[PDB]
């Protein structure tokens, strides 16, 4: 079982803004996230060919990861922040689908999720 490409991260016809919603989700959420010791896992795709799990893409029809999003962030790619926030709940939930409770990588995205939540409940009002 072959890894699919990768969520895009560039597409010039879809419109986007840079809003200060946005900005946060890049300077404080994103990088938050991303800067934490169980970060690792979830820095880019789930290469399903090196780890051997060849039913990932089978189980998962929605890809997504922090390498993506910060990709998308620093290439402006979104309209608006809830397309960004949904795109870590889509990482937190695939993870969440395909392992098993108490497994080491559900420990990890739920430390991940916490900050997420943390972070978004001071999501600043849109100026
Ligand atoms: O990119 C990766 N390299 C690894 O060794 C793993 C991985 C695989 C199994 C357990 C743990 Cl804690 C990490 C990755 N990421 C990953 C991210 C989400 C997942 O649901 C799974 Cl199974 C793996």
């Amino acid at each position: 079982s072959m890894n699919p490409p990768p969520p895009e991260t560039s597409n010039p016809n879809k419109p986007k803004r840079q809003t200060n919603q946005l900005q946060y989700l890049l300077r404080v959420v994103l990088k938050t996230l991303w800067k934490h010791q169980f970060a690792w896992p979830f820095q880019q795709p789930v290469d399903a060919v090196k780890l051997n799990l060849p039913d990932y893409y089978k189980i998962i029809k929605t890809p997504m990861d922090m390498g993506t999003i910060k990709k998308r962030l620093e290439n402006n790619y979104y309209w608006n922040a809830q397309e960004c926030i949904q795109d870590f709940n889509t990482m937190f939930t695939n993870c969440y689908i395909y392992n098993k409770p108490g497994d080491d990588i559900v420990l990890m995205a739920e430390a991940l999720e916490k900050l997420f939540l943390q972070k978004i409940n001071e999501l600043p009002t849109e100026e």
